């Protein structure tokens, strides 16, 4: 059994840690709480063989960015969970794609995007330029949700599916 280090970052009330928990013991949480550093480890079948998610949700805080680079050097799977409602977290994916490819010393690496909460009707966040921004970096996009929960297990899957092709 492999183990995936998995690290979580992003703005705050997209929901990083909602998701996770509809995963590990698939429960929807609707009040916020400051989640700080949450280490979630779930054995997943992606594709037929199971791997073992070392999820870090961690907190991309500005009082954190010295120590992002030391759990982003580790981590291999990012999942860029960003908010359609917060249009502003879908443009603070350039700071982390810098930062990222600063830790990782690498620019193409193994990523992708996600959009939770794309069940709200408030939709700033075109799908167009998500789209766009997505194959500018080289990483594919989901629609995720915690509340409707539109193919989440699948959101992980492929993202274990991209790292794969950075090996084999
Ligand atoms: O001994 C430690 C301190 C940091 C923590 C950790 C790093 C990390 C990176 C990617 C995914 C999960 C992760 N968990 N383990």
């Amino acid at each position: 059994m492999t183990e995936y280090k998995l690290v979580v970052v992003g703005a705050v009330g997209v929901g990083k840690s909602a998701l996770t928990i509809q995963l590990i013991q698939n429960h929807f949480v609707d009040e916020y709480d400051p989640t700080i550093e949450d280490s979630y480890r779930k054995q997943v079948v992606i594709d037929g063989e199971t791997c073992l998610l070392d999820i870090l949700d961690t907190a991309g805080q500005e009082e954190y960015s010295a120590m992002r680079d030391q759990y982003m050097r580790t981590g291999e799977g990012f999942l860029c969970v960003f908010a359609i409602n917060n249009t502003k977290s879908f443009e603070d994916i350039h700071h982390y794609r810098e930062q990222i490819k600063r830790v990782k010393d690498s620019e193409d690496v193994p990523m992708v995007l996600v959009g939770n909460k794309s069940d709200l009707p408030s939709r700033t966040v075109d799908t167009k330029q998500a789209q766009d921004l997505a194959r500018s970096y080289g990483i594919p996009f989901i629609e995720t949700s915690a509340k409707t929960r539109q193919g989440v297990d699948d959101a992980f899957y492929t993202l274990v599916r991209e790292i794969r092709k950075h090996k084999e």
